């Protein structure tokens, strides 16, 4: 799903520490975290960042924060955490796949970057 | 009792003001008091839901409807080079008011961590 290496993951052509799939998201840990939990939920849609999401999108947006507070918790993250999503250059989006961060498992901080 | 016991609650209400910047009946955007950007807004559900842990899975629509909101206000504001969406959840994520919301913050490079 896409030309990005969340497509490859999606595609399972190269590994990824995977938390949960159904049929139109995948679950998996961040590669570089930055707390001691920090995974990321995004659709199997390429949708390449959330500004050009369509209205018709609205539930599996939806979806993906579902996902990630039902892995949070799965992940024993029961004092809180943060829900990230970046866009564009000023967001700091890293890949252009549209993804939701998780992060917890410390103190997240004032303001958030 | 529409919209919750939070000062959200009241927000919803109109009983205090804030700066919209859309309502429809499923949800209100408006300018954050406290900026951590020069553009930063909240969008909120008008029902009363107090944390993202505790959103059912019928929320799912609504919560999706809030990041749509949130980026069709972010376009509208002039934010075109980006912005990051964030959700704070609980003692860890820094919550403090306890109305599930999302905030949108731009005009400025964003940082990582993000907190
Ligand atoms: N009356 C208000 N109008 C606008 N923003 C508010 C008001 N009261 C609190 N906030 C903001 O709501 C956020 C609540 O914090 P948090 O629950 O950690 O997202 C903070 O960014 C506050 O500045």
């Amino acid at each position: 799903g896409g030309d990005t290496i969340f497509g490859k993951i999606i595609r399972k052509e190269i590994p990824a520490k995977i938390i949960f799939e159904d049929d139109r998201c995948l679950a998996f840990h961040d590669i570089s975290p930055q707390a001691p939990t920090h995974f990321l939920v995004i659709p199997k849609k390429h949708i390449s960042q959330i500004s050009v999401a369509e209205d018709d999108d609205e539930s599996l947006l939806g979806h993906l924060m579902i996902v990630g507070k039902k892995c949070a918790a799965d992940l024993g993250l029961n004092k809180g955490y943060r829900m990230v999503v970046n866009e564009g250059s000023d967001g700091g989006q890293s890949v252009y796949h549209v993804h939701l961060h998780v992060l917890g498992g410390r103190q997240m901080h004032w303001p958030p970057g």
